[PDB]
């Protein structure tokens, strides 16, 4: 494989799209790669790790708590709710519908979790709070995913995701108990991480929450690392390509094939 950075080049050149990246130590916030680190990309689906954030920061506060079972009713459903359509008549507790949002990127579970945080301007509220002043929530889903071009709704920066989700997992703003639940609800995800974990070589630990959007948008926030720990942390986001779905998840991959090769920078 290439250098990271000359294998996100010639991912540019063959999506002819815009990708953004950072890898960042964990522990301590080391910026190795960055690259348009401070462009803008739609998340799409990869805010409900923040939205789950935000959840867990209410639970400590004492205002909120995992186990509060919610009602709701069909109308209330977006599409694909593949988890909450199935609990109409029982409810989901917040802690259940975090987990549906992050692990199966259930869309109703994700608008039902925003209502309790004070919406999209809640989100963005709470992101401020922690000192990111650049992430912003402006729709609900599924409105979120439109990726129109020079659009700034429902963007973050490289390198905003990436110091956010530090915070989250690591800086104690959110207690113990809390950090190493969202750690677990990325570890937990259905949709992207059974098959990436189909590619890695045997070693490597893997979490993550994947996204898509309009125009070729694509994206993945994980962490990754040798020897079965989390070290880095990983954000890569597309926009603007006409390609394939599965022309994006291989160019995504083979940015994780030069990490992996050149992992000791
Ligand atoms: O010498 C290093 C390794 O080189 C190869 O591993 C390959 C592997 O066979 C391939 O499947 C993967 O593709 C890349 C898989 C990565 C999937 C994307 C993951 C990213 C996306 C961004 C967020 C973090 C995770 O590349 C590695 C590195 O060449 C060998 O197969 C393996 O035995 C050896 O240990
Ligand atoms: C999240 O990124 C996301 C993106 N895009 C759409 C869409 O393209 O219509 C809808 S909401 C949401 C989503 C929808 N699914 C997933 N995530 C996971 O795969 C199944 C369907």
């Amino acid at each position: 494989s290439p250098q990271p950075l000359e294998q996100i080049k010639l991912s540019e050149s063959q999506l002819s799209g815009r990708v953004g990246m950072i890898e960042m130590d964990l522990a301590s916030g080391r910026t190795l790669t960055a690259w348009r680190a401070d462009e803008r990309f739609p998340m799409m689906s990869t805010f409900k790790v923040v939205l789950c954030g935000a959840v867990l920061a209410r639970v400590d506060a004492g205002d909120e708590q995992l186990e509060r079972k919610i009602h709701y009713r069909q109308q209330d459903l977006v599409d694909y709710s593949p988890v909450s359509e199935k609990h109409l008549a029982d409810g989901m507790t917040v802690g259940e519908l975090c987990a549906a949002a992050i692990t199966m990127s259930d869309n109703s579970a994700a608008n039902l979790l925003l209502a309790t945080v004070g919406g999209p301007a809640g989100l963005t509220a709470f992101l401020r709070q922690i000192g990111d002043n650049v992430t912003r929530l402006d729709r609900w889903e599924t409105e979120l995913n439109e990726a129109l071009p020079g659009d700034a709704r429902d963007t973050t920066t490289p390198a905003s995701m990436a110091a956010t989700l530090r915070k989250l997992l690591t800086s104690q703003r959110l207690s113990a108990r809390s950090q190493r639940q969202l750690l677990q609800w990325m570890v937990d995800d259905r949709v992207a991480g059974p098959l990436i974990r189909s590619v890695l070589p045997a070693g490597w630990f893997i979490a993550d929450k994947t996204g898509a959007g309009e125009r070729g948008a694509r994206g993945i926030v994980a962490l990754l690392g040798p020897n079965n720990k989390a070290e880095r942390i990983v954000v890569i986001y597309l926009r603007d390509t006409p390609a394939s779905m599965a022309e994006r998840n291989q160019q995504i991959a083979g940015i994780g094939a030069a990490l992996i090769e050149h992992w000791q920078r």
